[PDB]
């Protein structure tokens, strides 16, 4: 196999750039895919009852043609993200609609408009080829990838690339994602691999760490400062496992919300002290399908004040959506910020605008991160200031079970996936820095 | 009263010096529009609509209050009747006497406001007569208007933007000695210089809705308007929206004005706007039923906006109607744009589709009234002739009851003013050249 | 002649995109060029004595090959600015040095490394062909260009592309510039042509306009708001003339500084009213080569207050540098901003920091403009809020004389160049908006 | 030592006086204070600033109590500190403070109380409220307080969106009278903050001025707006401002590059948690080659040394205050897009820099000055929470304030130099012993 020869080169440890440039490309690669003819297979079911194991296929797919500004990457490991779940249950809409619309832009984007969709929005691996116009990256470079896909032909994105009208998420709104043995990315998605981490560890921060960085740290989100109090929903999940770290390292005080004593213990291991278990408290923010209960908003606010000495939070880190959003707006301090990048429990938000306008609060929408933000987030991992939060690793063939874990909220931290890597534990080339941080690196491990 | 008449004579002469005002003997009573503590339940049982301010508002002669540190006594030439004045006059949401009594427990200074009568009114235009201890920047004779937000600023919270202060009082509503009277008492950090090209009644008009619109649309605490922006303005001929339309035009931006009648569209054209949507003629139905919205109506509004902008979506939505329009407001905003909100007239339980907010990196910014720097800047743009008052009708002080009913029942398209000491309309202009340049717009809301 | 038929299509006014796509390309185009062998010809001379008429050639050159994300444009008009003049006299160094070094990177970048250099960093014209991947532009589109190109391989420029470490000015650090019948640009340099302007007027605002927009209007510079008072140095020059217009269009008050009565008249024709003639006032901000005179800073401040009713300016629009900068910091209001994008009179600035910290002022550096700011500035021209400042137009064959005119500061406004356009005055397709603004459009004629 | 003053101190020291007990104490008719005299403001004319001796101009006087006004408090001062503005005052540089008092005195009959032939100095205090004026409801006799030094009238609209912008804004004890280097002081009640209970009187007095300033300059959005990951060049990292700036950089998750002039100060920086330390004396930087011209080669040498510590990165922020000597280098070494934030010019206020580095690299120079009440509250809250620690090195008696000021004038100190006012000895005033115990090693990091 051409693919076995590629893996052997990576595992040897002493292949030069010219060696990678000399390997023959395989004619197909193994990939986790959706099929277009199945996009209605879950019609009539409740979201909970839609099973990613039924929709996710392991296929052999042809290599796409390499274009200008792009790189072909040999993927050692990837991760399950919530967009992998959304894709796999075809909610809110089918990703094939996104691929069809993308394919209308040009003959190059039309490569993506296929009857199958290779998923995955994270990777760690090795560059094999680069297209025309690519100088910064070369075959053999060890990389991780962020998932922003921007074309930058329009002027709109030249003062923050998230504002590009053609901005997409790689592996979700584009094809050739990371849950596969090979991937195709733009080279402006590439970042240097953290040397003290294994392949699966290095693949795990990309998406959620970059998003948490823009949403909480950067001036394009909440602009955290030391001394702030920050309410962090889902503090032991993917986003929250990085948000909590940024709050603590930035000198702020996180109030972490989780739903089990096991996750509460992890938050204490990260260094948080103020932890609310929403299951034990039994919050019912909605009385029925159409009306909320302000008494329950107020009970949450009172519990926060027990931890802060009577202070309300400067920032709410939102993402659960409809269930929690009325409470989030209510409990925020006068002049404070609710920053939101998601709506897991439902995107039709309801809130009492009297609390927003009379208290001069703001709701800031945030979405992934631009390259500069993704670089800064990955830099803090490489410096050993922010740590990966991997809890469990699955084989590529078992990506469906990994997606079901997240779908049903059975996990903590990040769930990783081995792609070409034959086992866990490979890829560390800075053992001294790894040993300095190993206890924190393994804090989420089962 | 002889002393009061001599004060008015000094003002009307046009050439009294500061020393002359300092030498005028103060009156020992002044005429004022008041509520009476004994009557606060006279409307119990009735619907808001059927409560009549002519039955609760009294014309009384009241004694002058003692002038404290950092305060000014003002001879009032004109004032205004706004929604806060109307609600007070019908003891809604609760009687104003409740707060005057509680706050009056703090100190002998706060207890001056706790009286069996309440002098209403949160606007004035007039002349400073006396200042209390420590005052530097104002002197007898200075011609002034007032910002009605009073802050004590003992908490640190308000020292980077005073709207964050936790202890605000609206003068004439949560304080006594308001402006619907011949004299008023205010803090000197409420005073603003009178625009010289306007009459007394015009200068008292812009008031809180003008500074609120300025903070919401122009200032960096709100939307931070820049030239070239497209701005969707709901209620563009009402209080807030009329000033927002003017700020958009004055700042080099394009307002897309929304109104509900052809008469209102004509007022918008008179202010200088060109892109006008009649929401009633278009028949928008943003809610399908009590609990669900219709995204195809959001998109129909979006397509109508694009007809005026050459295919562009708005950088800013100037919100205030609330529940009925808020879903559409979030939908139509450009990627990276801002929805600024300072009220919820149609209902405060907002519902919107958050996918549009996070996937297009939009933000919803809450704003409320204005701090004193914003009020100074808004008033300064009126004084420069960039922003014009919106007066429709003027009443004498003796007829404040009817003025209040007119506002309560929405009888006029623009503001209702009240003459206090001024004997007739049309006095107080000392810059006729500037007035002549802007006369048509100044009178756009007169019939 | 294939070139003649391209011009006839443009002049017909009703060719469709399919008609442009069907036209045969010419094998060569007429271009204004420098020659590699002559780069030492002005060795020994003072700058003022170098004559661009001796170095600029009119050549027929072959068409370059069209790469990914590029467009081939038929050029109706161009401009001559200071970058063009500097290149034509090989200052500060010959432009061929950078073209050679950059052309080592790849076959794409080596297209630019030729023995001749086609100059010009402005255009107005019609798209003829686009390279692969191009979505937003098609044959027939009427365009102007933003001259600053970025590669954006580094993350640094992905929150504001001016932070990118590898910028190139098209026609100066690239070949195939706009002083020619055809040009090659990236598609993320293209902007829609303002319909109410002639070809030569549309090509004129260019980089000084977008630089002024970034410095004064955008949040990356001073963040102007209506009501502000703005001190504008050099108010009838390139930057200052656009800055004056942005101040007015944004509802602010420019306090315009000029050095002659004729310049004051031009400021009044633009709409300004508060004008200071620094030469009539006789300001001497420096007492000698090393020390300033705070009494003269204060004298300027007092003159400003005569126009503002006693207020100090919220913003100073700086660019003269050493001579004026101490005065600029002094006169700015408490909490105000001094924004700077050049140092004409000298880059070693000196100022009294007590005024800066005790009055919480800031000095903000700005440079050129990113593509979003260039689009917004061009859009305000297209709205008729901002007007071009052309003084004189030359034919392409006379580009040498045009460059000498700019080099010796012969005109008060800009110098334009007809490329394919056979005469001035063509290209207006919005005559109603033009008629509204004709007097201001011609203020520098 | 008068009887009424002795009775006030006995009440404080008893630990159990009630608010009504302080209200009932007789006030003294005079108090002991460190003062300047108007007749002497020319005494150093023609001398180089280094040769001006604060021991010659600072007097210990008995002065009459001023009349209490609306919005004010009379405070019994247990301890204060020397600040550099105490040094500036005592050498009448750049100008005499009596010009400031004369100008202030023209505003109103209330501000005219300050226009006196002597100037009571001091811009920090820790102590106990004795009396409050009209309009004061938030503070009462007996409250244990520290004071920040912002004096704002807030009559003008300009200060109502950040009070530092008030046109009449002044620094208490420098541009106003009745400062804190004295047994009693007069302040606006909007200068008052709750005393941190785990600190002694002298420790609690020491952060106010420089900690508030460093917070606005580095942490707040009105200054540099620090974020975790930033590299920050901190001049004078073991002095007053620097000893707080370094703590904010570390606690905010940034990397300070600390500049000091001795190995002893380098060791304190390491004890604070910094690793990247430059000794400007050992490096021998000569940024100026003569009176009128700088040396870009030395700017470059500093920039190269910084890059050795950061792995090749240039600093996002420079925390400036030395002024003329360093400012050209500070602008040069800053990263593209970065910020130089300045609140002072110790070495000379006529700054010179190369504007090509500022405009071509899109840098900005942000002027900062003290802090508004909200920022001062936030800075003091972080001390009270034990997140930021006092940096007191040495304590002098009130009668030795002249020598304390000379220490700072000649750059012989580290951290903050404290002064006992009414407090009879060091070590008093702690009422949270368990929080103190948790943090004691860091609290004492600067002690001789
Ligand atoms: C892990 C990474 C990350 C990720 O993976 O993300 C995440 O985990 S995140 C959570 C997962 N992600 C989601 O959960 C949501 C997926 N995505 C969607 O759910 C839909 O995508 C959305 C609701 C956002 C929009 O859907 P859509 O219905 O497609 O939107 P819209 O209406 O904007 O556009 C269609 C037509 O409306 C026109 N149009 C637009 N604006 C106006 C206007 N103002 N006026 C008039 N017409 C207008 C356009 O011009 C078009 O016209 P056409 O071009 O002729 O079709
Ligand atoms: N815009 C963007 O770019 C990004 C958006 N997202 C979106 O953010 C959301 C979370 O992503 P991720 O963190 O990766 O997923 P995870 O599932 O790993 O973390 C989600 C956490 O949310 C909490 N949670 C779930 N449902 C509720 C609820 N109804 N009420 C309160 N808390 C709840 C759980 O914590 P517990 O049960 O312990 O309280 C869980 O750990 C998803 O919707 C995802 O699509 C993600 C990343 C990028
Ligand atoms: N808290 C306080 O102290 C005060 C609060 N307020 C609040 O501010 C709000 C606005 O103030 P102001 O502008 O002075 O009020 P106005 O009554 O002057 O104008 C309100 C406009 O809102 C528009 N509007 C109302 N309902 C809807 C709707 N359902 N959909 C769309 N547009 C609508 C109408 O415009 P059209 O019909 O022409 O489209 C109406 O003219 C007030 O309604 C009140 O709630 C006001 C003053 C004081
Ligand atoms: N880096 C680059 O690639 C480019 C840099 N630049 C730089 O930008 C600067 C300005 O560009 P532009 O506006 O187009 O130049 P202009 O020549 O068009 O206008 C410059 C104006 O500055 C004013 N000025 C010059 N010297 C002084 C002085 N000592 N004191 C006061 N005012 C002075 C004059 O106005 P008046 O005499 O009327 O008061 C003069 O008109 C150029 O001078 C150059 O340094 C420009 C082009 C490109
Ligand atoms: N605007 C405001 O509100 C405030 C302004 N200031 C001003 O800030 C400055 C410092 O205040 P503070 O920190 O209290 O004083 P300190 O003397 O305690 O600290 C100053 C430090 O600067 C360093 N330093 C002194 N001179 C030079 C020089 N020429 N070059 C380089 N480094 C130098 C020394 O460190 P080393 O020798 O170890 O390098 C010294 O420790 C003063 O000018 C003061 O007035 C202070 C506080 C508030």
């Amino acid at each position: 196999r051409h693919m076995q020869e590629i893996l052997d080169a990576i595992l040897s440890g002493d292949a030069a750039s010219a060696d990678y440039a000399a390997l023959a490309l395989p004619e197909s690669y193994r990939a986790v895919t959706l099929h277009k003819g199945e996009e209605r297979m879950f019609d009539g079911l409740a979201s909970r009852d839609k099973d990613p194991r039924k929709s996710l296929h392991l296929d052999d797919v042809p290599l796409p043609e390499l274009g200008p500004g792009e790189a072909l990457v040999a993927v050692m490991a990837s991760s399950v993200n919530y967009n992998t779940v959304w894709s796999s249950i075809f909610e809110p809409v089918s990703t094939f609609g996104f691929l069809e619309r993308y394919g209308r832009l040009s003959p190059l984007t039309a490569r993506h408009d296929l009857p199958y969709h290779v998923l995955g929005s994270d990777l760690a691996g090795v560059v094999l080829r680069t297209g025309a116009g690519v100088n910064a990256w070369k075959p053999g470079d060890e990389v991780v990838a962020h998932c922003l896909s921007v074309e930058l032909e329009s002027p709109d994105g030249h003062n923050d690339t998230m504002m590009d009208p053609e901005q997409r998420i790689w592996g979700f709104e584009t094809n050739f994602g990371g849950l596969a043995q090979l991937a195709l990315v733009k080279t402006n998605q590439l970042l240097p691999k953290p040397k003290h981490l294994t392949w699966e560890e290095a693949a795990s921060p990309g998406l959620v760490n970059s998003t948490a960085y823009r949403q909480l740290v950067s001036r394009n989100g909440a602009g955290l400062k030391q001394g702030d109090n920050v309410l962090i929903w889902g503090a032991s999940g993917g986003l929250g496992s990085y948000a909590t770290q940024y709050a603590l390292a930035g000198g702020a005080t996180p109030i972490c919300v989780v739903s089990s004593p096991r996750k509460a213990d992890i938050c204490r291991a990260m260094g948080a002290e103020a932890i609310i278990d929403r299951s034990a408290e039994g919050y019912r923010f909605w009385k029925d399908e159409h009306h909320q209960d302000p008494r329950e908003w107020k009970r949450l606010g009172g519990k926060i004040r027990e931890f802060t000495g009577g202070e309300d939070v400067d920032i709410v880190f939102e993402h659960p959506g409809r269930e929690t959003f009325g409470a989030s707006v209510y409990v925020t301090r006068k002049g404070g910020t609710i920053v939101t990048c998601a709506s897991t429990s439902g995107y039709m938000h309801q809130y009492d605008n009297r609390y927003l306008w009379m208290s001069l609060k703001r709701i800031v929408g945030s979405h992934f991160a631009n390259y500069r933000e993704a670089f800064e987030a990955n830099r803090l991992v490489a410096k050993g200031k922010i740590h990966p939060t991997l809890s469990k690793v699955y084989a590529l063939e078992e990506t469906g079970q990994a997606a079901l874990d997240v779908h049903h909220n059975k996990h903590q931290g990040k769930v990783g996936v081995l792609c070409l890597a034959p086992r866990e534990g490979l890829g560390v080339t800075d053992p001294e820095l790894r040993s300095k941080h190993l206890t924190k690196i393994n804090a989420f491990r089962n």
